[PDB]
């Protein structure tokens, strides 16, 4: 069962020896992050391994990364790895391939412009107030707070109102039928018993397709397909993603059909719910364990927003230290962990031959903690992103949102969404560690970049 | 189980109603040929059906056929339908796809030039003598001859000597180890219990790949892989396909590797063994049931080749009535039956939208027996291809070797190979029907264009 396990030895590329059928997946017992760091340590700039029979070439050269992600993106490295039975979510932009992706990425790009985002801040700002009033209930009761719930409700509060206009206090209505379905849209643990079996038996993916089995629960999508169906029939002015997409199909490319439009609204929740929630928990953990950084940030917030002034789009871009705190956290915790591109031709880039079918991988977690580009990479030093030192940062080493034409389309939204939370939250509360707080934080050995234990902290009102 | 069975009704294309999972394959109980004729009768110029879940759009417009096979061949309709677990025969030119095919088709095109073919006639001519001496043994014994064996041995006699230089009287040595393996390379009956299950369960193809199961018997290819391995080690001048390919890798494209070179030699046998043998049986059946055509051909042969003169390359191209007999037979019996191309993009050709993934099919058998282009299409009238009437023949209606960049690469060889047999055979023997001869001939209801019963005829010596 080693039809292709001799490839990296033929090309003369170092890497760990694979087992038959399994490849190197037994080395995932400590997570993707630990595996990438160690391979980078042993083998250096380029190494290869096997996800079962699938060869994966890892690369850490900034020139090589720019070629893969930007230069030869359209011509060679256009798609990501197929990951399992997807059904009608083939129409989602992150899942679509080749010209279908290029068309979708164009039909949805004006939806994520800064000008469209500025019109969305009054909707995002409203649920910072909901976020604060939910926090104040737990602050004057003295109970340590579990961030992933109060923040998980916030990330859901923003999605429902900016992606459909549904206004729900999901923390005090954690039980409305619309919240039940959308909360079942968590990010995928590719080290769970399922996707590991997908890696060993990729020939089983076409099987699950003909059985209508999907990695997106059919009930959730069936609920949202008819829910959007009823929303579009009711609207027959506002700044919500669904509206901008409805306006898109109301015209070079074919207009977004009805099923394609629903599939995008679903992938926006999938890419934004647990991601936004997890980064906001990582940031508050660092603000708690470094009170000096939390105070300096609170001083800057009140300096731009006197007397707890409500944050605007412009006053958010005005806060440089807040952007430093966010950027430094995303360096330590790049929740995607990896970037992947499927090589679709036989190409030679930067003096290295890469054959068709090989998955090229950029280990983001490993590069963000590389001592050869970062001084004391484990420490939380927001000054790395000061306007003085941000020039010395290579944009292909620090890729928390990826790079190139296939980078995070919701990057501006995700950063504004997180910053509006921190501003309103730090305007009202200080965050101090608890005896039950895991210090130092340990990561999950699974397939998602998340804390081993949920981050619990103390919340005091200023 | 009808995820895509609504496609042709959405596009408004007529066709037979499909059953869940099965599609229209139950209509194959009378063969592909009967199914194409009837659909052409009911629905007209364009219709659609389903091979399970796979939509197949049939087209019969000459302008549309030229677009599919020539104009938009490289850009859209480059590949044929995937057909089952293929293994290392992915490297065969007929199986390869996209740029890999374009590269192989270039590395092998100078191998099939007329100039290379002229140097192969002395090898092909030698086994016409072997073919005659095998026929003479059965002619003066009065036994009716089964053509598919005496001709099957001839088509194998030509392949072994022109593809490897192996000189075997496969009719009197039907038992050498080299003949045993190569005779297991028959054309595929896509209506047998296997490939019908492949059509219903295409998700099972990736399964059979990981089990090393291949539609080419592993023992045969393993025998030939090491046999060619020993042939190339022994050669370390002649006009054999293996030599021309060995010369190709002895240099814009990468040279043919060792496994690719073996895979081509195998696909040449697969495409040439039963095909050449079956056409030669169809021709002799028509020469037997139309003695007037057989006499006129024998008169032309002796007029170009006096006193049973051995046929040269030039004297073969000199015989126009022989070319008429061959062409008229290939019209009645286009052994490929169909041409197929997978639509790889969303394209609109000649005012008709065709979506990505649909297999476009050209029903050759049906078009060759279309009364709207042929007068009395069932009758064997070689005068249709007379130099006077051959101008009125549309090259996209009569496609026995296909058309466009992906047509039969061995067309010139196959025609010369068959004609050299008929010349030498008609120089020595006349062929008269037997009481056991099936008159009129009935075709096999299976998935191969072949007689229902083997053609048995009487052979008398002139
Ligand atoms: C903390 C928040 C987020 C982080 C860290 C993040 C990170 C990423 C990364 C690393 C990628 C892959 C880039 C690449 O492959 O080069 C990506 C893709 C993507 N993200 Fe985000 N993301 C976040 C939030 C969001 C949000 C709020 C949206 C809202 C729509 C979103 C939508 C997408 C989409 C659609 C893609 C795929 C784009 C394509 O394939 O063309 N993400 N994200
Ligand atoms: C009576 C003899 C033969 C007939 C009727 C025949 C017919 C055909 C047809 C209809 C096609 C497909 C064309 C298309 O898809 O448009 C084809 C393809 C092909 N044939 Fe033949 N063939 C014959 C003999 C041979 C021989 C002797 C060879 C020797 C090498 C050969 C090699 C091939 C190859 C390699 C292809 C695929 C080419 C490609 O995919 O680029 N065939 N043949
Ligand atoms: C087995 C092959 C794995 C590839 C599957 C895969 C991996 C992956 O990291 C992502 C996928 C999909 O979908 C999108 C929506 C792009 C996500 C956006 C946000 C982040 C943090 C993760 C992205
Ligand atoms: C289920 C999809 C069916 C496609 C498989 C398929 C169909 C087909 O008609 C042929 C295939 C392969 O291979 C080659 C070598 C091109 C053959 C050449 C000679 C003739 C008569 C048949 C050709």
């Amino acid at each position: 069962g080693t039809h292709s396990h001799g490839l990296f030895k033929k090309l003369g590329i170092p890497g760990p020896t694979p087992l038959p059928f399994l490849g190197n997946i037994l080395s995932y017992h400590k997570g993707f992050c630990m595996f990438d760091m160690e391979c980078h340590k042993k083998y250096g700039k380029v190494w290869g391994f096997y996800d079962g029979q699938q060869p994966v070439l890892a690369i850490t050269d900034p020139d090589m990364i720019k070629t893969v992600l930007v230069k030869e993106c359209y011509s060679v490295f256009t798609n990501r790895r197929p990951f399992g039975p997807v059904g009608f979510m083939k129409s989602a932009i992150s899942i679509a391939e080749d010209e279908e992706w290029k068309r979708l990425r164009s039909l949805l790009s004006p939806t994520f412009t800064s000008g469209k985002l500025k019109e969305m801040v009054p909707i995002i700002a409203q649920y910072g107030d909901v976020l604060v009033r939910n926090l104040r209930r737990e602050a004057e009761t003295g109970k340590p707070v579990t961030l992933k719930d109060v923040f998980g409700a916030y990330s859901m509060d923003v999605i429902t109102s900016t992606s459909f206009g549904v206004n729900i206090d999901s923390l005090n209505n954690p039980q409305d039928p619309f919240v039940e379905n959308t909360k079942k849209l968590l990010r995928f643990d590719f080290l769970d018993p399922f996707f590991l079996s997908i890696t060993v038996f990729p020939f089983l993916i076409p099987i699950l397709e003909v059985l209508n089995i999907c990695v997106f629960p059919r009930e959730v999508t069936n609920f949202l397909r008819k829910s959007v169906k009823r929303m579009k029939e009711s609207r027959l002015h506002r700044v919500d993603f669904l509206q901008l997409m409805i306006d898109s199909q109301n015209s070079s490319h074919k207009a977004l059909s009805d099923l394609e439009l629903v599939a995008q609204s679903i992938i926006f929740i999938f890419a934004g719910y647990e991601t936004t929630s997890s980064v906001l928990s990582f940031i508050m953990y660092e603000l708690a364990t470094h009170p000096d950084v939390q105070q300096k940030l609170q001083e800057e917030i009140d300096a731009v927003l006197p007397n707890k002034a409500p944050p605007t789009y412009d006053t958010v871009l005005q806060m440089e230290y807040l952007d430093m705190v966010v950027n430094e956290t995303l360096r330590l915790f790049p929740i995607a962990m990896r970037l992947e591109r499927v090589c679709k031709k036989d190409v030679e880039i930067n003096g290295m031959f890469i054959p068709k079918g090989v998955v090229v991988m950029i280990p983001s977690y490993a590069l963000h903690r590389d001592p050869k580009y970062w001084t004391e990479p484990e420490k939380f030093l927001p000054e790395r992103f000061s306007k003085k030192n941000k020039d010395n940062i290579d944009p292909y080493i620090y890729t928390p949102f990826g790079s190139g034409p296939r980078n995070c389309i919701g990057m501006r939204f995700a950063l504004m969404n997180m910053k509006l939370a921190l501003i309103r939250v730090l305007q009202n509360f200080s965050f101090k560690p608890c005896k039950e707080t895991q210090i130092p934080l340990k990561l999950s050995l699974g397939g998602l970049l998340q804390p081993e234990k949920p981050v619990v902290l103390k919340v005091e009102s200023r």
